[PDB]
């Protein structure tokens, strides 16, 4: 599994900011936009792109606050998030697209295309955000620590004074191990502790029993949107998965239209970490079903 970042860096100026992304294969036709989420940045796509590349343009932005984006002092609610890339896909004159999406990079996908369907051609996705209407559905390893996040004074204390979403969270949610060459990249945008804003913001974001009602509305308007969208889709899943265990996958297969599964084996939640040549490659075979 590559640990190196072959891109060119691309920048473009949205709201006062600059948006870092990635920009390679052909420079027109339909573009396949990733969308990474907490707490990584377009690495978490690179050893995935190089499989689709080869027939569609790829476009990977960081977030704004992560990655090489810049970093305005927002509280970086979704809605901030929303507002940055909005502006980004306006801002590079996208017009149809296909999205390859993953957790907070899910709830963005999936609530840009509720808002603009005739705009896309496709949906893959993995470990997505859906509402959770209970801690019972969140696994036992890690709920007394998503918990913990979401409560004063500790969850700061966690994940912006200690930096546990890097430290923990991300290679504890990999099978395999993540080398320090791969965790100095993930560290690279938080190594100064005010910088955390973000990660901590996110897991305090998630809709869990009707909390936060806002984000609870609008996650629940796109997945109404999506049971009954006639849009290719394409779902990758894990076993044991964090936010869709196996189980959940088999019924999603049947609950949303067209959809077709495909199982990585061995993943918890970063799931490009531990197959991300069958997640390129599955990509890059479902593409021309599009045309």
């Amino acid at each position: 599994i590559g640990t190196g970042f072959p891109f060119d860096p691309h920048y473009v100026e949205v709201l006062g900011e600059r948006m870092h992304y990635v920009d390679v294969g052909p420079r027109d036709g339909t573009p396949v936009l990733f969308l990474h989420g907490n707490p990584t940045s377009s690495y978490l796509w690179r050893n995935i792109i190089p499989h689709v590349a080869p027939s569609h343009r790829c476009i990977a932005p960081d977030l704004i606050g992560m990655g090489k984006s810049d970093k305005p002092d927002l509280d970086y609610f979704f809605d901030d998030h929303v507002r940055y890339l909005d502006a980004f896909i306006e801002a590079l004159g996208l017009e149809e697209v296909v999205l390859v999406i993953h957790d907070w990079g899910s709830a963005l996908g999936f609530h840009w295309a509720k808002r603009n369907p005739e705009r896309v051609k496709g949906i893959a996705c993995m470990e997505f955000i859906r509402p959770i209407p209970t801690w019972d559905e969140w696994p036992e390893f890690a709920r007394e620590t998503f918990q913990a996040f979401r409560t004063a004074d500790v969850g700061r204390e966690l994940i912006i004074d200690q930096n546990a979403f890097i430290e923990g969270v991300l290679p504890k949610c990999v099978v395999r191990p993540l080398t320090e060459v791969e965790m100095d990249h993930y560290r690279e945008p938080f190594l100064k502790p005010v910088d955390r804003e973000p990660l901590w913001r996110f897991p305090n974001e998630i809709p869990i029993a009707g909390e936060p009602a806002n984000i609870v509305a609008l996650v629940e308007a796109y997945m109404n949107w999506l049971h009954q969208s006639p849009v290719p889709k394409l779902l990758f899943w894990g076993t044991p998965g964090v936010l869709i265990p196996p189980a959940e996958a088999a019924r999603l297969a049947e609950s949303l239209p067209n959809c077709k599964t495909v199982d990585i084996g061995p993943g918890l939640h970063y799931l490009q970490e531990d197959n991300p040549d069958l997640i390129g490659s599955e990509i890059a075979r479902w593409l021309p079903g599009l045309a």
